[PDB]
RNA sequence: GUGCUACAAGCGAAAAAGAUCGCUUGUGAUUUGCACUCCCCUACGUGCUGCUGAA
DNA sequence: TCAGCAGCACGTAGGGGAGAATTGGC
DNA sequence: GCCAATTCTCCCCTACGT
């Protein structure tokens, strides 16, 4: 149900290491081999509904099948006489049953008889599952053995369909037949199941490509044919000349981008009288005055551009999958050893050896050492291998294919049981050198209810919760509440759920609105773990961090002001450099020149800015530059010098730092989480970012598909393995706090629809990138599975906004996210900001969402003027719970909505978002005040 | 075992490079303590990043 | 404060995978 | 005796926003 994956160095000796070598190469070759046929067979032939028929059992067929197939693949089977018996014998079951005189088993068990293949150990005869039960049977037929008999059916034709392959003469490939003298037939097996999954994976793949090209069309056809577009013959004219008059010019394009932004503006400034012309141009936005007029009470191009677009997304997606082959040193096939596939064994007097048999024949078996962890607290195995006088040397043997492996690191909080049955062979070409290891997975059964029964409390209290899990429900089981926030990394909550009592703070209803009293919850304690640790750190890591960003404005500000295309190299400072020129007819439309970064990198007397200036005025400073450039020369000189000047300020001022704090050993995590490390996680991607202006500069761009001219392995690396594992200390840290406090349930939230709990920066590029909340989620069910502890996802709006206890919308405050301003008694108190989104969060969850403050709206306007206001499954419960509510609904559906807006609750008044804004400054301003 | 966790000089890509990658020699390291589901294949989305143009 | 055109990480969703027991010629 | 070849696939019950 679940398995966690380990990996063990190998050493061998050069012999083997080259034995290996030849082993994996053939892997590689024969799995090309088989995938490469396989596709030619698809292409060049799909006819005589045989090939078609294998193809299909490939794509959706089991490991099992490809196995079954395997004999057919290479060479021959020796009986192909049961088969045909098989599919005869389930063809007449079919048919029978089908019939309904019979509805037994026993009837069923006649009706088949004797020599109907069969033999034994099938689910239709006996159901043996794994113990026999003593040949016991249910009784009456079921709906799943009718059902199955189907697909057992259609593996059994299959395989007639790959007999008959083979014997008309196209199914045994000829680069298989031609290696399977010298190579062992396990090896063949392996492959041939490897190479199965690789294809049926590229195959299933295709398939829901081409199915989406065709639904792209479809989709494309809908939208020509609702919006009647050919009908319109003279407004597709004209928006058609509008286009080409926009493409006319060099500054156009068509986007969503655009056509989202068009209706905020010409829907809009066009009734006040006067252009917006917002960055719209002088050409366009005549252009688009002279046109508006055709249309000035509707919107044309917002309904007209799009077709465009889907015409050029139509175009430019793919139609078949790309299709990659197996390379030994490009796309790797990892050999997964067992007994289905290359043999393998484990022998132990105090060292773990690991024993593969070879691909060729009459060649030795291969023998490794598991080199061990890094520190062991037990290592061993579970047979006995006492030394003696060579019984049997390094033999590979069955009846011994569950090996099991007992070890215990120091990390580890429970000794690990590994139960082996295959084992997977991996190679790495780092410096040169061949090396391999050998991955083991440890496998594991977790229950499956706690999900289930987790659900009731996600219900609408519109309907009885599900009654399958209202008997499934732990009677005393405690809850957790999680807040995954950067600056402090987790903050939780405890509750305890007691089925017996029905008193006790928070009350939970199991039926209808207010139906059932079924149980209560009660508040424990929340804690949060981590700290700031020293503040030095994470000062100095700031520091570096505007330093960096400033530094990348002045380059980027440097470019833009200069020409390049002429420049020259002069040896300045004992050095060659290269520098742009500078007369490139200035123009006095320049951005905000980055007067913060002048100041701090000490250029400004270069560029001769004064003191005196602002960090938004730039007419003034576009007339102080252009004075300057007149009164003073300002010489390629002077140009050079500021560049010298940078480039020794990024090399002198920012490298040694970050050099000397990545080297200090920070980050070690001993003893303490240490939150800066979220702070380098986004110094390491600023660094790559300024290396990388750093490499490309001053280049011509690239042509035509040339390869890159760089890699940028070390700091890419770097950044990831740092990521991986500060994600890991955190995963581990609350899995420590959940099975110190006896949890065995953690809630966290999703918020892909709107973000809160992370950084609140406009800007993307600082968000998304680095952190990753998925990931975050999925590294707590995976640490969370092993132990037995279930994790459910709940939507979490406006989650650090609301009271924890009034459900009021209290006060984020700009200046500090770590205080949340409410009010409960007409006086306003700060509570932590993330333990309040986990008491809010765990409102929501107990009560099952009762209480709504969101809605969204849409308002609806009639040919007479008129509005409604129209609302929008748990707000229609809640709706259904307040105010208890239809021909006349769908009749105002009917009708045409003007737009979509919000509604926000202050208690007993729906506010819209102008007025809780206002409402929110309200509560917010009075902080001053005191 | 990997990863928290590499610094300077040579030479070659190479015509500019203080960036990136590859080799050869230096130099502290040696874990002082924490953690560790790991392989491939798609499609399409983001930013990154040079060159150029626009209000 | 975006536009276009080459390379390029990683997301973000998907798609495969970490097999056991029987049975004739030996 | 015995290893290549060849048949094997269930047992459940669960939500909700984009």
């Amino acid at each position: 149900k679940w398995l966690r994956s380990y990996d063990f160095s190998l050493e061998v000796s050069e012999e083997d290491t080259l034995h290996l070598l030849e082993c994996v190469k053939e892997y590689n070759e024969l799995s090309k081999a088989y995938m490469d046929y396989m596709f030619k067979l698809k292409e060049d032939h799909k006819d005589d509904l045989d090939v078609c028929n294998l193809i299909e059992r490939l794509q959706n067929g089991s490991g099992k099948e490809l196995r079954a197939l395997a004999s057919c693949i290479f060479g021959g089977r020796k009986t192909s006489e049961d088969v045909f018996l098989r599919v005869k014998s389930y063809k007449k079951a079919l048919v029978l049953i089908d019939s309904g005189e019979v509805k037994t088993y026993e009837d069923l068990s006649k009706s088949l008889g004797e020599k109907t293949g069969l033999r034994g150990t099938n689910s239709l005869f006996k159901e043996p599952k794994k113990e026999g039960k003593r040949k016991d049977r249910t009784g009456p037929l079921k709906e799943d053995q009718a059902k199955k008999i189907n697909k057992m059916l259609a593996a059994d034709l299959g395989i007639v369909s790959a007999l008959n392959l083979c014997q008309k003469g196209l199914l045994p490939i000829p680069e298989f037949a031609k290696n399977v003298e010298k190579l062992n037939k396990n090896v063949l097996y392996g492959i041939i199941s490897q190479a199965g999954s690789r294809m049926k994976s590229f195959l299933k793949c295709d398939d829901l490509t081409q199915q989406n090209h065709l639904n792209l069309k479809e989709i494309l056809k809908s939208y020509r044919l609702e919006y009647n577009l050919d009908e319109f013959q003279e407004q597709e004219a004209s928006y058609q000349q509008w286009l080409s008059r926009m493409k006319s010019l060099n500054s156009f394009a068509l986007t969503h981008r655009f056509l989202q932004g068009w209706a905020k503006r010409w829907r809009k400034q066009f009734l006040a009288g006067k252009d917006p012309s917002w960055t719209l141009g002088e050409e366009a936005t005549k252009i688009c005055k002279e046109y508006q007029h055709l249309f000035v009470d509707n919107d044309f191009i917002y309904l007209f551009g799009k077709e465009d677009l889907l015409k050029l997304k139509v175009e430019e997606r793919k139609q078949n999958a790309q299709f990659t082959l197996p390379d030994v040193i490009k796309s790797p096939i990892y050999p997964q050893l067992g007994n289905n596939g290359q043999g393998f064994g484990i022998e132990q007097d105090n060292d773990i050896y690991l024993i593969i048999q070879s691909c060729f024949i009459d060649r030795p078996n291969i023998r490794a050492k598991i080199v061990p962890h890094k520190k062991t607290s037990v290592w061993s195995l579970e047979q006995e291998n006492t030394k003696q006088t060579k019984k049997k040397n390094a033999q590979i043997d069955k009846n011994k294919i569950p090996y099991k492996l007992f070890l215990r690191r120091a990390a580890d909080r429970y000794e690990k049981q590994i139960e082996i049955s295959e084992c997977r062979l991996q190679h790495r070409f780092c410096s040169g050198k061949a090396n391999f290891h050998v991955v083991f997975s440890l496998k594991g059964e977790a229950n499956d209810t706690l999900t289930k029964a987790s659900t009731l409390f996600l219900t609408a209290t519109q309907k009885p919760v599900s009654e399958w899990s209202k008997d499934n429900l732990p009677k005393q089981m405690r809850v957790a509440f999680v807040d995954i926030g950067l600056n402090p990394p987790l903050s939780m909550s405890i509750y305890d759920y007691n089925q017996e009592d029905n008193s006790g703070e928070n009350l939970v209803y199991a039926g209808a609105d207010q139906q059932v009293p079924f149980g209560s919850a009660n508040f424990v304690r929340e804690d949060q773990i981590g700290n700031v640790y020293n503040q030095n750190l994470k000062r100095r890591i700031e520091e570096l961090n505007d330093k960096i960003f400033y530094a990348s404005s002045c380059v980027s500000f440097y470019k833009n002001i200069s020409s390049l295309e002429g420049a020259t190299v002069e040896l300045v400072g004992g050095r060659k450099v290269m520098c742009r020129q500078f007369d490139e007819e200035k123009v006095k439309d320049l951005y905000s020149v980055p007067v913060k970064a002048l100041r701090e990198l000490g250029l400004d007397h270069f560029f001769g800015l004064p003191e005196d200036l602002d960090q938004q005025n730039v007419e003034a400073a576009t007339f102080y530059i252009e004075n300057h450039i007149h009164h003073n020369k300002l010489t390629r000189k002077s140009f050079l010098s500021f560049r010298c000047k940078l480039w020794d300020y990024i090399h002198e001022k920012i490298l040694p730092e970050f050099s000397v704090i990545r080297n200090g050993r920070h980050f070690q995590f001993n003893k303490q989480f240490c939150s800066e490390a979220y702070s380098w996680m986004f110094l390491i991607h600023s660094m790559i970012r300024l290396k990388k202006s750093l490499s490309y500069s001053h280049s011509e761009p690239l042509k035509k598909g040339e390869p890159a001219t760089f890699v940028f392995k070390n700091l890419q690396n770097y950044f990831n393995n740092f990521s991986k594992n500060v994600l890991k200390t955190v995963a581990a840290k609350l899995r420590d706090y959940c099975t110190t406090h006896n949890v065995s349930l953690c809630v966290v939230e999703d918020l892909e629809k709107f973000r809160t709990s992370s950084l609140n920066s406009k800007d993307k590029n600082r968000l998304l990138s680095i952190w990753s909340h998925r990931n975050v989620v999925q590294r707590f069910e995976e640490v969370l599975t092993e132990v037995g502890i279930t994790i459910v996802s709940n939507d979490a709006r406006h989650s650090s906004q609301l009271d924890p206890v009034t459900m009021d919308w209290a006060y984020r405050d700009e200046q500090d996210k770590s205080k949340l301003w409410v009010k409960r008694d007409g006086e306003i108190f700060h509570i932590n900001a993330d333990i309040s989104s986990t008491q809010v969060q765990a409102k929501r969850f107990f009560s099952r969402y009762a209480d709504i403050v969101y809605m969204k709206t849409l308002l609806k306007k009639d040919d007479n003027g008129s509005l409604r206001k129209l609302v929008v499954t748990r707000i229609q419960s809640y709706l259904l719970r307040t105010i208890n509510s239809q021909q006349e609904y769908n009749q105002i559906v009917g009708l045409k909505t003007s737009g979509v807006e919000e509604i926000y609750r202050h208690g007993e008044s729906w506010v819209n978002l102008i007025t809780h804004k206002t409402l929110q400054k309200e509560i917010g301003a009075r902080t001053n005040v005191q």
